[PDB]
RNA sequence: GGACUCGUAGCUCAGCGGGAGAGCGCCGCCUUUGCGAGGCGGAGGCCGCGGGUUCAAAUCCCGCCGAGUCCACCA
């Protein structure tokens, strides 16, 4: 917490004219070089002053400021570094880059690995979605921003510089930028994040935290000597300089514009206004006067949300002279504009550095920013697509990205399809639930977006439409991002049985061809046999495991599976059990190990191919080879066409044909990252100061395991099945070598045994199959017509076989048929104005049917017929249906008809 | 003319020989005496040595060779071990007919030096040309070993000529037992294999034991001299040809009745003991009857006619046996001798890799199996052909490249393949006896020709069914030879318009680099020629090395690439740079590589097929079309699916082993001695130096582009396996990106078919069978329903039919297709209805007339066919046809009435 | 290498331009005293695949596929 030394160990502040004092309400001590005046810099006590009168000696641009800051610290002794990707590929804890120091943790910060240079300087772009809700409302917060920084890594006894010389330099740069030493305030505070924390002081000028100098010394650990934000941090041996400068906030104070958005990307802001439904004009002088007051005091109203927000809103509106209900004709719509302008910029870096939208993982955070951005464009009714804004952001910044704008658009265009589609099914669920619930808690909105893909802002309108009362908390959206910001530990069942053995050697790194080894054993517990010097290949992924037997003088021992725990090897044995301390020699099954090598080599080739064919946005989620199968999972927005499938398999095997060398050797992480890039961690992140580098062609990956010497040892890659497991990811199924031939052979056998039962040539199978099929449809459609015609004719043959009575053809026959026939017949007889009835000797009781196209009632007829043959039924005027217990002869059929037909 | 060369022999004159003219055959010869022979006497001589061995001691097959072989080996000759009986090294002949044929024609034309000089070898030879004699003459064989010794002489220096040749011969004769005066030397012209020359037939004991040729002639289209139809020219290269009948040498030493009884007595004994033969070999009669029959055998061969019965009576009465009885021993023996000899020939054919076929080289082997089987039937042999062949492998004691287990499986196939054919054939003949009720030659020639049924069988069956027969014995080969046609006569290649000397291509030692740097030499039409190149001319559909040919001015391109000997051809469709400015050229990389992959993979598959199946498989053909390829090998039956599978397995095992593929120019003599005759599966390349290619293990003479290693060829996939002809099998395949695209193409056809029936690609067949079964049912149910429609329709019209003499007639225009009309009428006819029906169609109206009574319907069709101008016909009950003018019921009934009026009284 | 013949019910095949049939085999009922046959009845067909001719194709022509045979420096 508080240690007197760090506060007074500074030989610069105190000895260059700096004093500090604490105010009652804030309670925090701030170093001011102006003893005459006292300010603070936090929301409850400060307002921005520099608007109109730029504190700096000159307005600067965002790209001219990078160099001015970077070139400055370049000639002080610091080395220059290039920006890291906004996605955390190098670490396992988080998805996105939180800080500039987040680039170096936990490997350089825990001293395990060296730094690229010491000291270093950088303009690292970060995405902080914790401050998401505060974006647009305060005018000083951004989702994506370049955090200028300059670090210095110091180990027990050595350092380039410490807090004194730099704050000095920090103060100097400002003095070289047109800022007098007294206008600067250093508010003392702690700063945490990424597992590393430490005491700091935040540089405040014009009432704006433009910089932040963190002096971190504590590493996160369950011991938790200190307690910070509920997290447990603990002191480490080495200490490190961690500084953070906001490029975004520096240009703002140079140009002296209302908000940070008008300072950085004015083109976008001005463009959004002109092509959205916002009423007011931004050029008009009347509006400009409003904006000046609206922006100069925006710092506090951002942290305020409720009726207390109106307590400041009411006060701020009157000074201008215009009502509170009219001020919100600008401040409320501008928020929607400022946010969309900023969020779009964040879309650039997210998608530009290889993020693919999904329902989970790092793709969720990508999707989230697009989803919300799409919503804001419907509240502004923008005539532009979201891509059109990105187009400006790219050219305004002048950055070069791994993922091209061609890829960016196809994603943004596919998402609006999915967004608008996932909305239609949602509203009915919303409008139904708001009537049962009648209220909306914090959890209801979070449940809405994650489960049903419905934005928060959309839910509030439908809530207001139907009377429900809704409670939107502060950081409502930041809660969404944070809850999906943790890269899950992918924790699987771990067994660490105490063997009291902390040592273990591995032998298959140098040469995978070496299939047999020689060493002593100490294995004692379980079914597992632990050997000090073993060349077996264990894995917790179920498979990719070597297999073999062991013979000594006592007998033979067979090992089916091989596992690993705490860096120590395990060998399962079913059969006899070896004696501890035996000089043994192990043998690997040649085929199984050879197969992994052939297959594993193929996997690294395929990943290269997918990247080369589709785009640079391809990264890998998982990999597993089943018995006679194998799979690879990559990031992609849509299911690949069969045109692309062919291109993939072509390229992968074109690499085989080249037979390129497959080198493996250990490299230093910093030396490795510098040489290739963060593509090196596609299959995971290996620890240690030195890692194992694998190269299969132009593909370079940290893949400790078995491989071939050349790409031609693989054989051929044939994709078996391609499907989409989830939005954003697609699963491939492939096989090479022996499994390639078998797969291909099986496809022949199907093609051969299918074309041979149609007596056609396999090359003509597609065209001949449709021919057989189209005929099968037509001849089926034909059959039901012939059956109709049989009834069409059987009717015509019964009108002739009918005697006439009162100018009406009455027919009465006994025919052999089923019930439907009698109905399908009588309906056609009554369509030709005929009257009478029919009977069928069906199994059981005699089925009867009557009919009449004339005015005579059919059911009435059946009643009379019924009491002669003992039975009854029902029906309508045109046809009738029934069943009796005895058949009736034709002559006795006629007289009943003639009797019935006469009376009416 | 020819006398000048026979008379030059100083040896004959110097060593007491003399040239006489025998007054019987009108030909000259030599003899070492005037008066000891007191012969020859009219017309020719018989055997004398039967009962009287000419040699000092009886020899054997093995004993004879080593004596003969050592004889020349110690006298300076070079011993080269025998060639296979199959013509592998030659494209002209099918099997080795003479010992000299092992060196024709490249060695015999001076292009290549002989293995050594001089030479000597007991070489196996097959002559199915002279079979008809074999079995009767008692001196002929289908297969025999021809011991020889050859000298090869160039202009200026020789090893030895005709004088020394005869001298070396007489010595071997005299050192063996026969006196110099018993030996006779007859002058006969000789030709064969493309090389001809004057010759001396050596006759001792009344038998031709040796023959030697002095090749001064070789075949040419413009030859001045003429022998056996073909033309020969004078050689500037003279070769000494000799040939000693090993089997005949052994025979004379044993003094046995027949050569058959000397070479393989055991084989002959096995047959006779288990046959239906009417006698016992041990009796005095048969020993005596045969001993004299064998003496007069040599005449009954070269002279066949009606006087054979007179000579038969001569030997019969001289041995005093009834003429029918002599046949009772002679005729069954001939079959036994032939079969015993045939089986011996069989052995070497399969053993050296001849796979029985219905055509080509393989048919030679089949034919021999056929004849062997026919004889076994007449003898009612209790053993299979394999048993007899098995003996020869032991008796002759030779080692073959082809295993004997393979041989039996080939015999069991060919035996069953015959018994299947004769059954199919016999049943056909019977069916003629009930249809033709007679047999004639036009049939009989066709029965044998296109069904393999021997002339005798048909007559035998016809007599078992008592059918008229005639057997044209001498009209057998005429119609088989009568009708012909050939399109072109000239040489294979288009002769070039202009010539330029000494071309060369460096791409042999450099397939790895495409581009070159050379200069222009000459230009002609669309094609051009340069100094040196890396372009490899295509043979067949593909194998083309395609490339863009730039200049100092502009860029040009080559479409196809061909070759003229001594000049590379580059086919272009466009402009042409003149000789003035020399140019450079480029080659397409992707196109080149695909062929190099196919080339190497072609060798690889052949290597696989041998290992998987057997040594009996040889490449009989190979070529490729882009995205495809083919390779033909000799195998008796289309492989089982497992065999094809493992072949594909083994092939892909070899692509991963990554065996280096070396390649180097070698001379002929050293090339074939080190490897084996597998070298000439690719072809027979003319020239002194030969480009050989070592692909992993297998080595061939390939002048085509190749790969550095078997890893560059990529995956190999057999596309299709069809049996071209029984005994020859073709394999279709592809490797590299061509294999990728072919499997991808194969995958599409399956995927596509499934997306038509909306099913899993795995269930496609079992779902198709379902649809097919239903399709057959629904097609069948429509037939039943349609019959009811007609059955119902027929009754409808009978009710409203006009009555004409108690005959109800119907004439209406109905709405139904052609098949309904026809089905309708045949129902109306069955119920005695008369008239016609019509229906609107497609630029036509179908008309059907019908009659259940005496009136003829096909006549009615024309009577209504005059009215509306429509043709057609059919049976008497119904008639089908079309018309261009529809007729109203009245118009029709006006005709029906008119027709009916014609045919009553 | 050059030709010839044949693809039709499970099998052997006839029909060879206008109704797809016979023999044997298969399912059933009838007669028998002559155990196995006889009598009567029925199911079982892309008439090899694909184009051309004709009003009409199992049928005539062309091509492919498959099953066969002879001849042969003639081919
Ligand atoms: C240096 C330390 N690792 C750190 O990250 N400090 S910080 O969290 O305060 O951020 C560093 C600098 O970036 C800027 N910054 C921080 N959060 C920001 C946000 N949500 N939007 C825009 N800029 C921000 C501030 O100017 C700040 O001084
Ligand atoms: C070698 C010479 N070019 C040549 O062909 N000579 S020849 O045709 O006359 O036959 C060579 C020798 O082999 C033997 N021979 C030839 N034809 C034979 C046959 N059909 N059966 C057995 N022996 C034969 C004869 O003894 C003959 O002298
Ligand atoms: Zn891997
Ligand atoms: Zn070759």
């Amino acid at each position: 917490m508080t240690l007197d030394e760090e506060y007074l160990d500074i030989t610069f502040l105190t000895e260059n004219g700096f004093v500090r004092k604490r105010c009652p309400k804030c309670g925090k001590h701030f170093w001011t070089a102006d003893p005459e005046r006292e300010i603070c810099g936090d929301p409850p006590c400060e307002s921005y002053s520099f608007i109109g009168n730029p504190v700096f000696k000159k307005p600067f641009e965002l790209d001219e400021m990078r160099e001015y800051y970077l070139n400055f610290f370049e000639r002080r002794g610091h080395g220059r570094i290039e920006r890291y990707p906004v996605v955390a590929r190098w670490r396992t804890d988080i998805y996105l880059t939180i800080a500039s120091i987040a680039d170096f943790q936990p490997f350089v910060t825990s001293g395990v690995a060296p730094p690229p240079a010491n000291p270093l300087t950088i303009s690292q772009p970060c995405i902080r979605l914790d401050d998401l809700d505060s974006v647009g409302r305060t005018g000083r917060h951004l989702t994506l921003f370049e955090m200028m920084a300059h670090h210095a890594f110091n180990y027990p006894g050595k350092e380039i510089y410490w807090k004194n010389e730099t704050v000095a330099y920090c103060t100097e740069l400002l003095n070289e930028l047109g800022v007098k030493k007294e206008d600067i305030v250093y508010k003392e505070e702690p700063w945490a994040g990424g597992g590393n924390a430490g005491p700091c002081l935040e540089a405040i000028v014009g009432g704006l935290e433009v910089a932040t100098l963190v002096f971190m010394n504590l590493e996160e650990h369950p011991e938790g000597d200190i307690e910070i934000k509920g997290a447990r941090y603990r002191k480490m041996d080495n200490y490190i300089v961690d500084t953070g400068y906001g490029l975004e906030r520096f240009v703002w104070a140079s140009k002296g514009t209302p908000t940070v958005y008008d300072a950085i990307f004015p083109e976008v802001v001005d463009t959004i206004i002109d092509n959205s439904n916002v009423s007011f004009n931004r050029e008009d002088e009347r509006v400009r006067r409003i904006v000046a007051e609206s922006s100069k005091l925006a710092g506090i109203m951002g942290e305020l949300r409720g009726e207390r927000l109106n307590q400041l809103r009411k006060s701020v509106a009157d000074t201008v002279g215009v009502s509170v209900e009219e001020l919100e004709g600008i401040v409320v719509p501008l928020e929607k504009v400022y946010s969309l302008a900023d969020h779009t910029r964040c879309i650039l870096f997210m998608l530009g550095d290889g993020l693919v939208p999904s329902n989970a993982g790092a793709g969720y955070l990508a999707r989230l920013m697009i989803r919300r951005s799409l919503r804001l464009a419907e509240e502004l009714e923008l005539g532009l697509d979201l891509y059109d804004l990105v187009e400006m952001h790219k050219k305004i910044l002048g950055f070069e990205f791994d993922v091209p704008l061609s890829t960016v658009q196809e994603i943004l265009e596919l998402e609006k399809e999915r967004y608008r589609t996932t909305v239609s099914k949602g509203t009915r669920l919303v409008e139904r639930l708001v009537e049962r619930k009648k209220k909306l808690e914090k959890d209801d909105l979070i449940e809405l977006y994650d489960s049903h893909g419905i934005p928060v802002e959309l839910a509030v309108g439908i809530a207001a439409e139907k009377g429900a009362e809704v409670e939107m908390p502060k950081d409502i959206y930041a809660e969404l991002a944070k809850r999906h910001s943790k890269a899950e530990k992918v924790q699987e069942k771990k067994i660490t049985l105490q063997n009291e053995y902390p040592a273990t050697e591995k032998l298959y790194y140098d040469d995978p061809t070496l299939l047999e080894f020689e060493a002593e054993v100490i294995g004692v517990e379980g079914d597992f046999v632990i050997l000090n010097r073993s060349a077996f290949y264990p894995e917790s992924g179920g498979q990719d495991n070597d297999v073999g037997y062991l013979i000594a003088n006592g007998g033979k021992f067979e090992v089916v599976d091989v596992l690993e725990a705490d860096g120590v090897v395990l060998h399962v044995v079913k059969g006899a059990k070896p004696e501890v301390g035996t000089k043994v020699k192990g043998v690997i099954d040649s085929d199984v190990r050879w197969r992994h090598m052939r297959h594993h080599s193929a996997t690294h080739v395929l990943l290269y191919s997918l990247q080369k064919v589709l785009g640079n946005h391809v990264w890998q989620a998982g990999a597993r080879k089943e018995f006679s199968k194998a799979r690879l999972d990559v990031t992609h927005f849509r299911r690949p066409s069969e045109e692309e499938i062919k291109e993939i398999e072509m390229l992968a095997n074109r690499e085989i044909l080249a037979n390129k060398p497959i080198k493996w050797e250990w490299m230093d992480r910093i030396e490795a990252e510098r040489k290739f890039g963060f593509r090196l961690y596609q299959g995971g992140v290996p620890p240690g100061r030195k890692i194992r580098v694998v190269q299969v062609g132009d593909d370079v990956q940290a893949c400790g395991g078995t491989h071939c010497r050349s790409t031609g040892e693989i054989g051929m890659l044939k994709i078996l099945k391609v499907e989409s497991i989830q939005d954003g990811v697609i699963r491939f199924e492939f096989a090479a070598g022996e499994a390639a031939i078998e797969a291909v052979e099986e496809m022949e056998r199907l093609l051969r045994e299918a074309s041979s039962i149609l007596r056609v040539e396999p090359a003509k199978l597609p065209k001949t199959v449709e021919r057989f099929f189209e005929e099968w449809k037509d001849q089926r459609k034909e059959i039901e017509r012939l059956k109709s015609v049989i009834a069409d004719l059987w009717a015509d043959i019964l009108m002739e076989r009918a005697e006439e009575f009162d100018s009406m053809k009455v027919v009465a026959e006994v025919v052999d048929a089923d019930m439907q026939a009698l109905q399908k017949l009588a309906e056609r007889l009554a369509e030709k104005g005929a009257v009478g009835c029919l009977m069928a000797k069906g199994e059981g009781k005699v089925f009867v049917v009557t009919f009449s196209g004339q005015k005579y009632d059919a059911r009435e007829l059946l009643r009379e017929i019924g009491r002669v043959a003992k039975g009854s039924g029902g029906g309508r005027k045109d046809v009738a249906q029934g069943a009796v217990q005895q058949l009736l002869d034709r002559e006795e059929m006629l007289d009943v008809i003639f009797r019935f037909l006469s009376e009416h």
